[PDB]
């Protein structure tokens, strides 16, 4: 197990434009196209990212290609972030994966609001961090996924994904 398998489980795979849980157009493995309500807008964004006239449909290879780019960008975002980097650097690999999943789902902006939790993470206070993270819109909106990620943060193992 690695970050890629993990996120593939959490996000699934759809080759056609679809609305995610918040109702934003998305495609592939969690690739958000746009938050605007125009499907055209979306299609336009899609074509821009793929480099062709997709007509709202992509292949599996294309989806995986967007996915590689997206994972990479998320890691890089963490490293470039002054408050996150040190937390991330302080943790083992499994827990790092958990943080990348959060940033991938909610962006640097959303993750940005887990300060308190990140403090406890840095201090290796797992149980507490886990409890603090559950107090969030994130957990209330997408509880099953949140739970998986929280257990992974808490335990440092992949048990939630087995
Ligand atoms: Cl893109
Ligand atoms: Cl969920």
């Amino acid at each position: 197990m690695n970050i890629f398998e993990m996120l593939r489980i959490d996000e699934g795979l759809r080759l056609k434009i679809y609305k995610d849980t918040e109702g934003y157009y998305t495609i592939g493995i969690g690739h958000l196209l746009t938050k605007s309500p125009s499907l055209n807008a979306a299609k336009s964004e899609l074509d821009k990212a793929i480099g062709r006239n997709t007509n709202g449909v992509i292949t599996k290879d294309e989806a995986e290609k967007l996915f590689n780019q997206d994972v990479d960008a998320a890691v890089r975002g963490i490293l470039r972030n002054a408050k996150m980097k040190p937390v991330y650097d302080s943790m083992d690999a499994v827990r790092r994966a958990a943080m990348i999943n959060m940033v991938f789902q909610m962006g640097e902006t959303g993750v940005a609001g887990f300060t308190n939790s990140m403090r406890m993470m840095q201090q290796k206070r797992w149980d507490e961090a886990a409890v603090n993270m559950a107090k969030s819109r994130w957990y209330n909106q997408t509880p099953n996924r949140a739970k998986r990620v929280i257990t992974t943060m808490r335990t440092g193992t992949w048990d939630a994904y087995k």
